[PDB]
């Protein structure tokens, strides 16, 4: 599949402000809005993102405008980072999506943080990154996403995806 259908199945779709798996305001397809405990700074970032007074509401085609700007904000992220684009250069097309994946979910700069992970990727060595990576908090706070994104980076195959 393609990066943006891997991420609907890990980000789903909510029309309403919610709190991620990370415990941050967020909206839409895992559009994240403010890392502050605020709710009035959620409100505020979406109406600043949406252009209009949302009361903490967006409709459809709302929340896939912001998808389609995250995934671009994530790959350019990765292209952009000294840390993560290496890496990239390592990475065929399937296992640049579990990369994608990370970035959009965690943001360029936690994902740089995986220094030891991301250089096992960077040489290809697929199994250790895989188990290297369970080894993260992410793992331990989204297991059954990261489950996924690790059988991506260590196979190369959609199988993590094919039916859930
Ligand atoms: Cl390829
Ligand atoms: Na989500």
């Amino acid at each position: 599949m393609n990066i943006f259908e891997m991420l609907r199945i890990d980000e789903g779709l909510r029309l309403k402000i919610y709190k991620d798996t990370e415990g941050y305001y967020t909206i839409g397809i895992g559009h994240l809005l403010t890392k502050s405990p605020s709710l009035n700074a959620a409100k505020s970032e979406l109406d600043k993102a949406i252009g209009r007074n949302c009361n903490g509401v967006i409709t459809k085609d709302e929340a896939e405008k912001l998808f389609n700007q995250d995934v671009d904000a994530a790959v350019r992220g990765i292209l952009r980072n000294a840390k993560l684009k290496p890496v990239y250069d390592s990475l065929d097309a399937v296992r640049w999506c579990a990369l994608i994946n990370m970035v959009f979910q965690m943001g360029e700069t936690g994902v740089a943080g995986f220094t030891n992970s991301l250089r096992m990727l960077q040489q290809k060595r697929w199994d250790e990154a895989a188990v290297n990576l369970a080894k993260s908090r992410w793992y331990n706070q989204t297991p059954n996403r990261a489950k996924r994104v690790i059988t991506t980076f260590r196979t190369g195959t959609w199988d993590a995806y094919k039916n859930l």
